């Protein structure tokens, strides 16, 4: 080795170490300040980002290691430089132009500026963001009674009796989980993905569903939803190669935890209206549709 | 002497690791400590708290204090580690300084302070109020410098029911309890919220016997408390603890102490999430405030089911 030899290569990776740091800073505020629906007609048109951005948290923890330790090195190598050239003073002299670099170009500056190129610039990171966070996912592995209250209400004035009853399946709608207005797996009407078009037609008359689920070799792997206005326009418009693969849409899968509140308001914003729920283990538990949901309200 | 350099620092390492902890763990508490509770503290005599207002009116002025210093405390720790670290371990210790300091200032300075902040958001605050207050009026210049450079459609949910409806996933019998479910999740307080001018309060200086008067002729059971202005709320007064204190007082107990904190809500709260938490809190009446910490007006559990019920 040698002094300026040393030097030049710690430049480089300070130089190399700063503009690190702005791809990380930069790359979380693009990644978070996407629009959530933005990014699904995107991914129609990018899937790595909707990788990531099923952990919202996960990008963070990703970034902050990522910008971390680029700023760490920023002043570790401004610092070796700046004591090489300057003594025991080039700490302090290391310490204030790496602390006003990271702060310029290395964080301030990126993250403004990410908001004015946020379209390009979240495409762009998505994928090597999200190949650093396979490299840093195993650190990412360690991080991982009621009639009391409202006839005091009454007496207060804040209720009146007359909407008392109106009140109470409004806490018990609230209160109620998917599991228990849903319809057990036993009971529900299933399609493989490996069937013909004609078949579905059959289930869709014999049980009269308009959306049926598809499984695919096994009760517990459910891959799709069919709706059967896909497959009536399938078999009249003769398609030699119409399988069931290419009419199924992705579906929404819920815990059985999920409020039915929160449900009914998020199917109606996807413009969906069934739902498919799966166990703790991420097996196939049943399908709650709007219906299913409203039941307790319409039998009172 | 190189022994007493290493000394200074080595106590300069471990303090410069403590002020990223101070400026990591202040950010997470002060941002998530919701500004209807700094509200509540000011009013409540408690410590610093008039600071932890000042600071939350400019939402950007604490992200620049926080990542300004905990950014220089960052590579400070790090100018510190190389510097004590190439002494020790020749060019090498360059590369030692680098996994030493990037290791520590993430565990202890940024992620793990992060950890108590979430757990103690509301102490940590009045506790790093002030210190960040006095910090962003000596960063001044730089603020000053980055602020110069600084859908419910109506027929949506009837196309999307009524093809629900066409699915059978949907009836057409229950259209009514759907289309007014979605409108009970998607409104917020303000639209329930009787208006701070039609309100009556009682100032927390009057007297009990002054508010048997207001109980009366209004004929409400609560009534907000405002301590100065009828911009502020500070508590509500139950009628029924005034007539029991005026019976058998004795001390004469004054609004304050016989009054209780309120449910300070934004205009913003979705009423679906404001009846689950007042009857959770045992509490039926809410006050509303606004973006600037003022009053906004209040909501009872009659308001929010009253539009749904009539409907």
């Amino acid at each position: 080795m040698v002094v300026i030899d040393l030097l030049i290569v710690e430049v480089v990776l300070f130089i190399a170490a700063l503009l690190f740091s702005g791809f990380f800073s930069s790359s979380e505020v693009a990644l978070i300040s996407i629009t959530r629906a933005k990014v699904h007609a995107l991914q129609s048109q990018a899937k790595a980002l909707d990788t990531l951005k099923r952990s919202t948290d996960a990008i963070q923890i990703t970034t902050l290691i990522g910008s971390t330790i680029a700023n760490v090195a920023v002043a570790s190598l401004a610092t070796a430089i700046g004591i090489t050239l300057y003594g025991n003073l080039g700490i302090a002299v290391g310490l204030v132009v790496a602390a006003v670099l990271v702060l310029v170009f290395g964080e301030i500056g990126p993250k403004m500026y990410a908001s004015r190129y946020t379209e390009e610039l979240a495409l762009r990171v998505s994928r090597p963001i999200l190949f650093f966070s396979k490299l840093l996912y195993p650190v990412l592995w360690v991080t991982d009674e009621i009639k009391e209250w409202i006839d005091v209400g009454e007496e207060e004035g804040t209720i009146e009796e007359e909407e008392r009853d109106m009140l109470y399946s409004v806490l018990r709608f609230g209160d109620t989980t998917a599991r228990e207005v849903m319809t057990p797996r036993v009971d529900v009407v299933m399609i493989e993905d490996t069937a013909t078009l004609e078949s579905a037609l059959a289930i869709f008359n014999e049980t009269g569903f308009s959306l049926i689920p598809v499984y695919h070799e096994r009760i517990d792997n459910i891959v799709g939803l069919l709706n059967v206005k896909d497959v009536f326009s399938a078999v009249f418009r003769q398609q030699t190669s119409a399988t069931i693969r290419d009419l199924m849409y992705e579906p929404y899968f819920i815990p059985e935890s999920k409020k039915i509140d929160e449900l009914l308001k998020e199917l109606q914003v996807k413009k969906q209206h069934m739902a498919v729920v799966l166990d703790e283990y991420g097996s196939f538990a049943g399908i709650v549709t709007v219906e299913d949901m409203l039941e307790e309200l319409v039998h009172h």
